[PDB]
């Protein structure tokens, strides 16, 4: 069905934030897995998952509006070589994706495109539990230290 | 609950446009099974029961607003008499649904009736899926052909 | 995530409306336990349990955006002394919980804040559904009188 | 039954401690797992539970005693800012809670209402059961340090 | 172990009235039974049968305390002849047994029998449960009229 | 075995008796069901199969005895045109029935044919506890008027 | 159904009877546990239940027959203070209700209420059996000696 | 319990009766087995433990009644020769049975010894079963034939 | 929680009460099993593992009530050298136990310490059920004479 | 069997060792629930309930031997007030009973009676376990300090 | 591997030992049996078959020291001829089967024949064991007497 073109332009917008957050979650997973916080590498595994799903939502919308996906580039990555630089760097991943959501739902919306309005809004949501998931492990690194926090999720060791 | 009378014109021009899609799929099901594609015919079947789905939830919400549901008409049926004149047939009437649902979702927002404006946006883009589906079989049959599209939803023959 | 001002005061205006119809249906359950009417005091049993999940995701939410959720006053209850007034009094506080959210949706819309939006469009809906069921309650009440719709509802005896 | 009416009054005033322990444990419960601690959120979740069941017990005494039950308001609640000040906050709510039940308790048996005065000890038996956790908590606290007892209970990531 | 000899008496008095309770309740049920209402008499049945309970309560109690249960007499029966007649007839005989139980309570808890107040007390309790139940019928009665009480516990037709 | 001609003709009253207790039964059955009281057409459907049961006891006597079982007349029927003269028409016939096996019992017993005897007083033991349940509906339509006895056995609509 | 009023007098003495056995079983069960003989109390509470049943089927045929029945008095009661006199109590009031029921069962024979005929009957013969029980252990009393047959009778203690 | 001593000589002579019936039932099960019709054997085997639980039946009464049970000796024994002589014997001495079984209940019932009457009269009722059985075999015998008869009943044989 | 000091000191007196109950029971228990009554020496064995569990929940109050439990002394222990001798030494002991609970409830009971003094009473009930059962084993060996109550409680010999 | 003297003497000095493991054990158990270290109770109640089968032990072998088991005293208790002090306390006394049961077994050893012998020699291995463990908890106090090593252990909070 | 000669011999010394014991116990067993005492037999054949196990290990010993078992002759025989000259006769004989093993279990420590030492003293405790279960019995027969002791044990019959 041939969609809006700007809503078109905010799906694959959002479809290259997406792409960002699967490949940063899960090198940040094999990172906290070489570091040997097991617990936090099987949450970060999960949240990266969760964002392939996002991903291949954005695809399949622009595809059914007849335009073209764009895979082939990512936003910049943002590394961090400590547990907290992980965390800070995933925030503010996720800080930049809901603010695009927003506006995407919103310009969305101004044309009557609602199901577009609705993803960008489902998104918008799944991306503030991921923040406040980020926002509270960094609450517990500022009122127990990184190292209690970071012993706390080791995990146990493999058979 | 006395609801909006505008919003209950737009429920009960939702109500036709869905008893129409009942009856022009529940028609198109039976012809495809009598012309022998009983894979079309199975698909057809069970889109016009989704549409019965659409037409109760359009009743009940009219009655909660205290309007009357008219269910006495419909818009004009589109009858194929090929199968691709069925796929064109449909796919014109859903349209017309869907361009309808994102009015009746404006207007009920613009009177802040949030729980009709979400039932129009919800079959929205259920509508939106069906057009997709429809617009993806036309897609087919431009690219194999006619015959090669239907020969592969002849189905099994009936024990 | 620091939220907007003006959307945590609705929710937290929100968090009392529902803390009142938690206290309002349970006091009314238990009268209706007392007066025999066992049928009728499940229901309103449940309705108070579906209040109670109201007001905690409005306690979610404030937290997540950093506000302070405010749980110590409630908003006057209307306490029925026959089975007609209590229908009554459910209903007019039902009637301005509805009112209260779709306030609270057009004003985080107007601010961007979609999830605070869906929240109250949500519970919207969910409160046009006791008021549904309260308003037909009121219905019986007219077409068959009190003692006729009450009697129906008095329930098995215990073992 | 027509009830004493100062036992009625002490029921009252049972119920209002009740249902300010059943929102500040609650709050509580949403505070600590904001901050991340969700193990200890658990707990206070499945104890502002054990606070409703007892509200709910001093409303049906007291309907049964043909008294009115008043669920308007609550005693001033107490909010801790840290988990050391949620520990302390519930801590000197319960003590009141506890001594307002032992005063019912002596009262209803000085006018022979003795299945009142058992409820009120049953409940005091009951807070003392929540005072001895807290003041093991505040006990743990001042041996360990607030970060080493919180740390052991921040419990697992969400799937 | 010898008991007080007033306690014994008081147990022996308890004894009477439950005997007298058994009676009367067994005869309503199956005046109820007689009369059709088949609801009506399988609660009168199993309340019956919770008395025949308290009585060997009674009986194990004195024999304990090396006295002689005096099965021999009832208090004078109240024979109902409406299901109204019914209700009030075992209302004033629960009413009667509560007040002894309060005074078996008070007296044996001067003497420090604790264990003997303590059946006293559990008695008296469960005797203010009949008497709500009772109570509620009466009230149901009074606001329905009892034809429309009595109708709804008419039962099902036995096989 | 040849049996007494006295005690034969007895049995074969009791037959014409059986039979049109059968007829007069599911004819009031099939009637109850036509006015729409589903609960009583299943009791009296119920009824008509145990008479059934009766009239084969009897035809299973008179050929042991060696006589000749008639079954080709009735007494005469009584059949009612409202709820309440249904009852009564059936309470009317069973008073009968009733009589002769009083009466067949005590010639039978005068005779010694004791087997005989035994099946008249087991067949007027099962018509007793018929007229109880007939004279127990009556009551109830005296005590609650017929349409709030009839009402409540109307039972469950067909699927 | 109206009843003969000798013979509903005969039914009210039957009851009158087993409301006499039950109490006298139930206390001498529960004065051999006190004993310690905890086989013989369990078959004395199991007689007690039987004649339960008996009590019952008198107060049902009562009210068939439109008579009252009086369960004010008891018949005087013979309590034992030794196993044998426990015995010989109960032997002698179970000869008197038998002789009872003889009689009752002749007399409703002579005015043709067969039903009430074989209820007596019936009570006869299950007292007949009680009889033989209470003689035989007599007989074993007077072969063995009591201590030797009370000894026997101790059973197991409690977990 | 001691007995009247005409009706303990009507059970000793219905036990003789019994042990008689006993035997000549074996008896033909086992000439009838040796004759190869292994069907009739079986109903022959079955019919004389039915009469082996008459015969203990008797035994239990005349001890309770306190009188001597005689096994001795037995009424003079009928032996067939052949199928039809078997049948004939049988019946022969089961209508001796059930004319000496209404003679006891009917002495029985003189005295008041309603026990004993209703163990005569089971076992008369009995007893015209075993006949009705017999004259129906001897029916079938005349109207086919002794061959025809015996040889529907050779049965299977044996692995 | 700070205590009452004196009801600190009857909780320290009802330990040690309970240590001695344990350690004596368990002596007995074995004592019995070398004797041979493995039955009786089943039931001291259970005993005194109820007496364990009183034990520790006056050790759980005692440190609730921040006192300081003292476990080390016994009240004089009394060793019977015959069964008798074990059943009266027994009966001594658990008559001074309840005698002291008696008093620890009224004491706690006079300074509101409702929770401990329901501890009290519910050890005074438990401790009146051992009485009772002790009471009952002498009464048995009263009427039977030691030898005749001792084989009884035997036992079955080890595989 | 008559038993050595001077190995009865030290089965009850082993006795009596136990029996102060038992309550030092079990009030350190009670006092690390008190202090919150749940997982340090647990293990302490069933090292509490190990040392009560050795005690049970030593009663059983004093009895067959013909000695007076004495559990009249305890040797001195060591009550831990910090988590060290108790592991302190504990192994001091183990170290005792370790001693204490090498001299036992060696001075049966002496004297030939092996099964004393063994008894202490398996003991003695029990005790070394429990040295073990404990010898290992204060190791982990020395090499990560007294709150690291406790909080590890605090547990689950309960349901 | 070749043993010790003289430990060889006492392994022999044992061996006959069991060899009498097996025997002993085994006719005991049958003379209690003939003797109607089943319970006390059937003990009796398992205490065989333990000692039966015990020659055994014997045997199994001897031959991997290079010995040769001699299984040739018994000890003699103590048969009793009333049951508490068996109990006598199997006391005496264990009480030297006991001294053997202390014996064997000395010599074969002083040669360093540790698992033959193992052997000896194991079978040692094993004899005290069943030292234990036969002092015990006459214990009972000289508190009981033998007749009460016996009959006890007299078992169920067989089907
Ligand atoms: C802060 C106000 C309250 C909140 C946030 C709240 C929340 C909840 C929630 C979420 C549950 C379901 C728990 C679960 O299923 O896991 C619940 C249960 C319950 N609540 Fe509340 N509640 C509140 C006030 C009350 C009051 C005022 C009463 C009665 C006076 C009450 C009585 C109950 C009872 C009895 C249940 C358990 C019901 C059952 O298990 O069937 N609650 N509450
Ligand atoms: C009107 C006099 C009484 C009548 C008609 C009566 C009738 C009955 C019946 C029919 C049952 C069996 C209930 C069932 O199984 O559904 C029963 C149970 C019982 N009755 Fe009575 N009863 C009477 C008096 C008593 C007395 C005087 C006592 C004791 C003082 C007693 C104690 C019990 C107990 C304990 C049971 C339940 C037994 C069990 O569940 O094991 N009853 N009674
Ligand atoms: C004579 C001193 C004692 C002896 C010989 C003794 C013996 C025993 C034995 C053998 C058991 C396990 C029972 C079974 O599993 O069948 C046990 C259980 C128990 N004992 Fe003791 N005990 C003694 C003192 C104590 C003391 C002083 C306390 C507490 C103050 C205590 C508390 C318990 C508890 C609570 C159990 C049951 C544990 C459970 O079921 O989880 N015992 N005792
Ligand atoms: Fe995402
Ligand atoms: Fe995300
Ligand atoms: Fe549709
Ligand atoms: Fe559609
Ligand atoms: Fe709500
Ligand atoms: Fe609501
Ligand atoms: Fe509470
Ligand atoms: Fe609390
Ligand atoms: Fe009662
Ligand atoms: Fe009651
Ligand atoms: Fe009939
Ligand atoms: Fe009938
Ligand atoms: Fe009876
Ligand atoms: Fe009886
Ligand atoms: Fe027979
Ligand atoms: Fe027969
Ligand atoms: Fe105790
Ligand atoms: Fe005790
Ligand atoms: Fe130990
Ligand atoms: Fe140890
Ligand atoms: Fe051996
Ligand atoms: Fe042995």
């Amino acid at each position: 069905m041939k969609g809006d073109q700007k809503v078109i332009e905010y799906l694959n917008r959002g479809l290259r934030s997406e792409l960002t957050a699967v490949s940063q979650y899960w090198l940040h997973y094999r990172m906290l897995e070489d570091w040997g916080y097991k617990d936090l590498a099987k949450k970060w595994r999960a949240e990266s998952i969760e964002e392939m799903a996002h991903a291949d939502k954005f695809v399949e919308r622009i595809l059914f509006l007849e335009g073209l996906p764009n895979l082939q580039t990512l936003d910049p990555l943002r590394i961090g070589q400590t547990v907290k630089e992980v965390l800070e760097s995933d925030l503010a991943a996720e800080r930049e994706a809901r603010a695009l959501y927003q506006e995407g739902a919103a310009y969305a919306a101004s044309v009557g495109d609602f199901p577009s309005k609705n993803l960008f809004e489902e998104l918008m949501g799944d991306e503030e539990h991921h923040i406040d998931f980020l926002e509270t492990q960094l609450d517990l690194v500022s009122k127990l230290g990184l190292e209690l926090y970071a012993q706390h999720h080791i995990g146990k060791l493999d058979d």
